């Protein structure tokens, strides 16, 4: 099995993949986050953070209003199942997290939560 995935943020705004699959046969699963743009992260910061579809909202929502200090994320969200932190150009950041926190027949949703970025950074991410 797979248990990692390398996926880039960039200045246009866009996450490199929409759909993430997590194998079953996989105890832990990584992101490898990186930023080829050439903006800073006040400005066009990327982080990737993974929450189930539902609770999405209230995450981005939270998140935003958090600001950059708190790397746009709502302190001890809950709802948040794993994340890398906000990075900008020339950064990387990984994130290892237990599969078992993952359960087959619920959708999952991997997204920015920097302000306004979600409107196109988002992409969906399933346990088979
Ligand atoms: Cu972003």
């Amino acid at each position: 099995a797979e248990c990692s995935v390398d996926i880039q943020g960039n200045d246009q705004m866009q996450f490199n993949t929409n759909a993430i699959t997590v194998d079953k046969s996989c105890k832990q699963f990584t992101v490898n986050l990186s930023h080829p743009g050439n903006l800073p992260k006040n400005v066009m910061g990327h982080n990737w953070v993974l929450s189930t579809a539902a609770d999405m909202q209230g995450v981005v929502t939270d998140g935003m209003a958090s600001g950059l200090d708190k790397d746009y994320l709502k302190p001890d969200d809950s709802r948040v199942i794993a994340h890398t932190k906000l990075i900008g150009s020339g950064e990387k950041d990984s994130v290892t997290f237990d599969v078992s926190k993952l359960k087959e027949g619920e959708q999952y949703m991997f997204f920015c939560t920097f302000p306004g970025h979600s409107a196109l950074m988002k992409g969906t991410l399933t346990l088979k």
